[PDB]
């Protein structure tokens, strides 16, 4: 009997994980937020092995009711206010969902009598390293969060550890570095770039603005990373793992590579908030900088060391950066060609 | 200077209100929830409009938005608005619909705007619940029948308290059911219009409803948002019922909707075994499922909007037959594309 | 098997109810808030009583306590109960008094007790606020006048909804003001009785009040907790007004309290400049301070408890004159033994 | 102009800090929780001090208080501070100790005081939990072991974030265990000193503890509140460990406490069957009960306060033997005057 409950099933990762588990013959249950509009765009194609339940990580009673009904063998807590910039002005909501919500879900497991039968995956994050204390970052690198998002996720990381140690819950922290896809939220930098570049190629847009072009990230593909989540729950012992590519690129490079895929070479001029990216062939300005996209406390650099996962889970990243960029730009050209308002 | 802040701007009413205020030359600000996906479908055609991330459960974010915007008018339309869902999401519904109203009022006061802003609260005919008078007017005693109704009752009274304690210009719009082609799919009218449209297009054969005998006073959201604005143009802050005064059953909505795709529904059976059958073909198109019932139903609503007619010169423009036609025609076109 | 769970057990009413139920042979469990100091002063003489740490804002703790206790009766007396304080602690008051009632009801349902437990909600005459009928009875429309009243109104209706939706035996006790020697010092009656006692003993000369013209229906808490239990012994779950039906002003409470220490108060002046003077000595003993006023006052309350008299055979035993005497005498004895009490 | 706002003013540390700041001529404001009973026992002797009703879970009340007070210094001492209680009140503990710190910081920012106020956060050696280095210093990685520790870890980092993001002068005092005659009765040191005092006076025969082998670095709260003030006098906002660097077991606290009433405890048995017996009389005075154990214990703490010594000229003044003597003697005097104290 394999029965998964996914919080955050409507999100990027939840949508890939649902598909991954359905292919393995799991009964998949998801918690979906009530919305005034359709919010199941990423999973509607899966529509009798998936069932959706209304809930919220801020409502403990609803979590108990869902877990009691489902009796899952595996729980993946992917539900979160996941946007770092937004977390600065929605700090309390972010704490309540991403931090305290993790506690609520763990307490619901315990309340439902499932402490010995469920395996629990927590969606931890490279944001925990923030102002990185070692390069590269591994499981033993000390945490230094740099946003209300990071602080909330740090609470969640440690409350998970506490349920594991106090009550022998099989609970694990996936410390996942940035992962992207054609399903990535439009407000994250990679998808913002790929969508904008696609529109420029099609003549639907001339210019877009970014924040910090010099931020450096370790970017992988979400489809590869959800497999690691499942692998962590197949492990004999509950252990925490870094999941990452170990390769670093700047936002500036993401922009350059994205424009190359529509046949344009970006050339940079100016400094700081007056820097612009110009088409080499035509001289048209396609990229500007706006301070409103900066974070008050930036995370300048991330590079993950996934040695432990490679050795213990036989996990490896399959999609590299150049292919990730190509896939996202090509997907968004096709999306925007079919529908200019997409 | 006319600057409106709308909570619940992405919802049915918020989307119509935003258009209404933009046409009048308002600077319109909306509070939008962070979402993992696009959630601005009803208003994207408008983007004098600025959107701000926020949530009615986060007090600090509300203070920050109000301080930046300095609105002259606030419309609190943000809510977990589904009555059935409120029975299993009772605490979330309380925190958003009840305590969230307090948070927004306290944010106004914190920002020093108690004497300058006009505040509209989205109250509701659900406050009457098990109706104590027929028809219902402003002085009809409330009797809520769900966690939604209870939360909205808290909100109604905390608004009254800010008005009486601090002389805030704050009003309760006691709006009866209002619908549109933008209505959420999970409400009965849109569920019917979408399902009937799908049946016409061969995309569906049958759908299930709950209580076919529930009776409602149904108007058009576009008309009702105008009443909200009119309440804030009034010289004194007063509470108003907004309604058509005409009552129809869920069963009638179903019958009229099927007539618009050229089918006559004939009913047979009783209770949870009742079915609706096409007269011409004999195919079963409507069934009943107890899972769509509410544990405590609101059997009957009929609003008396005499006070609004006299003081605001408001009148509904869209009648029931036109509402049904518009919704069914819009969903046939939507589902075909 | 008679097992009661009392939220708000450390408060005035909880302390009397615990004693009342213990005398009947109940196993009594209470939920107590964590405090940096001793907070069990009203009940320490009782410790068949067990206390559990919890809070009406923490859903999981309520489920854990109910699962452990398996109560047959639940009395939800826990609340931020002070009306003036509710104006500056409006959200906390909503979360405890309103949403906390929902949390406790949801915990009952979660624990599988919807068909076995009887649930008492501590409703209040504050629901009537700007009174729509005189006297007020169960069918008088509510008109709350504070964040406290609004929160309690939510609680009243969510209790009704659990009763109607799920057949929970749940009732609203609509209790009018009730006092005792255990009343919180920040409520007007105890503030007066303590202050008058101190004046009699020479520990104080003068004290200030707010609105002297407010009128209340005042009974004794010990009588009223019996009505709570009687409501849960009823065959059907019904809501009841519990009250004396007799009205007095704050001014009268002051006058009667001073008479019990041998002084006649004579009033001069108006509004915030009104003062109460000893007739014999001319000393000023009572002044008025606007800081004790509420932004939206509840001017007048008078309860009609006909339904309780007919269905429960309940009647108030302590009348106003005896209530005042008891409170003043108790505080004279308290303050004589300990000037810092 | 020196105006301090203290959250948690009614607690052990708040009470000593208020006295310390008043002696320096500060205007002192405290946030006090509404309570059904008197809860200002530690500070009533001081009532320039002004108290305000509030709660760390109610953002609006914090903004109102800060706007009125316009403090130059804020000390966030308010918390559900009991580690054992945190396991069953995990969500409440998170909301108060974690999110409440955010609420107070956001209130500062909302009130326009981000550049003028100095903010002290009550961090804790519980952050080290399963200690990653011995001794623990500012750079020792954190490993919390309770819902209390996790909540405080959130608070530590949100304070750091306000400092780094908005240039708030905000600091984390990483204080190791500190005790006093005003320590809450539910903490191990005061539980022992009160119980030993009662045994000496014939009011008690025996008491039970949990883990006798836990090791702590114990100082005196009166010394430690001075460190809090010193951290806000520093030119740059820095985090500091404040500790004695000396370690003792719970067992040693018990032994030394009994020596002060003229008894030598001798231990026999193991685990939950271990007992402490008077050598002279053979009477059992100490037993062990598993209900006082924590699911995830913090076995050992020893702080290195080198940084504070060098930068603040702070040093602990009261050592362990004097701490124990003071607590036992204070509780003998307290219990002699009043057996119900
Ligand atoms: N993608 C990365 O690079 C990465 C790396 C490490 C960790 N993470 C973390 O990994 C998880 C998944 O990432 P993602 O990219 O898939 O995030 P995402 O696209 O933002 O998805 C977030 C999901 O959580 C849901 N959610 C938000 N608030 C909720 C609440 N209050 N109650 C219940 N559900 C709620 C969202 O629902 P709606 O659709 O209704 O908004 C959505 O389904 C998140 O926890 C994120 O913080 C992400
Ligand atoms: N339509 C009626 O017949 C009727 C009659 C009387 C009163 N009402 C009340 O009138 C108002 C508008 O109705 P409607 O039909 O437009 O409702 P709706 O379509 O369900 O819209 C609800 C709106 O509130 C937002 N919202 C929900 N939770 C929120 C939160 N926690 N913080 C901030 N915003 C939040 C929603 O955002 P998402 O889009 O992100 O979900 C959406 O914008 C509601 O208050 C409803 O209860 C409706
Ligand atoms: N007395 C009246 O005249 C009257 C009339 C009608 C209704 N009421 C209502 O009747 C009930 C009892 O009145 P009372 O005079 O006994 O009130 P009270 O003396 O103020 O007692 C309030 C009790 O509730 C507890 N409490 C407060 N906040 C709580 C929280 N967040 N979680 C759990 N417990 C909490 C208090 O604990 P602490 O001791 O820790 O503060 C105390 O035990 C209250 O609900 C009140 O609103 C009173
Ligand atoms: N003493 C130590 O060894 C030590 C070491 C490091 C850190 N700490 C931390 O240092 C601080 C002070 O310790 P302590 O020994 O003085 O603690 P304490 O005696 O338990 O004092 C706790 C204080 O916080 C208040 N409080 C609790 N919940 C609150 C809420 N929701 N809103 C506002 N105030 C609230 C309490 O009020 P009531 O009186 O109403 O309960 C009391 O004034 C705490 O943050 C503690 O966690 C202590
Ligand atoms: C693993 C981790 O991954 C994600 O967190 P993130 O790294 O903040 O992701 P992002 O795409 O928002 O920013 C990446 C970098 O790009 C910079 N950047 C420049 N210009 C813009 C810009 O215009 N928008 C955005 N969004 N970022 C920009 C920005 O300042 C930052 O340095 C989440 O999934 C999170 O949930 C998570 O856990
Ligand atoms: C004014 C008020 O208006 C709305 O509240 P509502 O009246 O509950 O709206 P509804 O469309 O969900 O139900 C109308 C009636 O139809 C019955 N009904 C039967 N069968 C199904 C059925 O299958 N689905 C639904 N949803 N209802 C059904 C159902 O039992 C009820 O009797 C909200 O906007 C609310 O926010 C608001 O304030
Ligand atoms: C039944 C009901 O009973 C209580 O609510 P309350 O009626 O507000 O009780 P109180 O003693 O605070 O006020 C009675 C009247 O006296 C006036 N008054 C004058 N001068 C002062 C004065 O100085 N202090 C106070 N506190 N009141 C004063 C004050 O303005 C009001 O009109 C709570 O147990 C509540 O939980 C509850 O449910
Ligand atoms: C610095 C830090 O300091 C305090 O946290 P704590 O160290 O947990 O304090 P405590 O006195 O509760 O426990 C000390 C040790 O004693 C053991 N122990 C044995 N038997 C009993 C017993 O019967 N009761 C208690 N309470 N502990 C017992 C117990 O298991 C633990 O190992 C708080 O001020 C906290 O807020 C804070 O931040």
């Amino acid at each position: 009997r394999n029965v998964a409950l996914i919080t955050g099933i409507t999100g990027q990762d939840g949508s890939y994980l649902a598909e991954f588990l359905l292919e393995k013959g799991y009964e998949v249950h998801g918690i979906v937020r009530r919305s005034s509009s359709f919010n199941t765009g990423r999973i509607e194609h899966l529509y009798g092995n998936m069932k959706l339940h209304y809930g919220d990580l801020t409502d403990s009673t609803c979590l108990v009711k869902i877990i009691n009904e489902v009796k899952p063998t595996e729980i993946y807590n992917l539900g979160a206010q996941s946007h770092v910039k937004i977390s600065f002005d929605l700090a309390e909501y972010t704490a309540d969902v991403d931090g305290v919500g993790t506690l609520r879900l763990l307490d619901a497991v315990k309340t439902c009598g499932l402490i010995n039968s469920v395996k629990f995956y927590q969606a931890s994050t490279s944001e925990l390293y923030g102002k990185v204390q070692e390069i590269p970052q591994k499981e033993t690198t000390p945490f230094y969060p740099r946003s209300p998002y990071g602080a909330a996720k740090l609470y969640a990381y440690w409350i998970v550890v506490n349920f594991r140690e106090a009550y022998n819950l099989f609970a694990v922290n996936g410390i996942l570095f940035n992962h992207e896809s054609p399903r990535r939220g439009a407000n994250f930098v990679t998808r913002k770039i790929s969508r904008s570049v696609a529109k420029i190629y099609l003549g639907q847009l001339e210019c877009f603005s970014l924040g910090n072009l010099d931020a450096k990230r370790d970017w992988g593909h979400a489809k590869d990373y959800v497999e690691a989540m499942w692998l962590m729950l197949q492990n004999d012992e509950p252990e925490d793992f870094v999941i990452a590519t170990g390769e670093v690129h700047s936002v500036r490079e993401f922009v350059e590579k994205s424009f190359l895929h529509i046949g344009k070479t970006i050339v940079w001029e100016g400094k700081n908030e007056n820097e612009v990216g110009r088409c080499k062939e035509t001289g048209k300005v396609h990229v500007t900088v706006d301070l409103k996209y900066y974070r008050p406390t930036e995370v300048d650099f991330l590079q993950g060391d996934c040695t432990k996962a490679k050795q213990k889970l036989n996990w490896k990243p399959r999609v590299a950066f150049d292919e990730l960029v190509r896939e996202m730009v090509h997907a968004d050209v096709e999306l925007m060609r079919t529908n200019p308002n997409a």
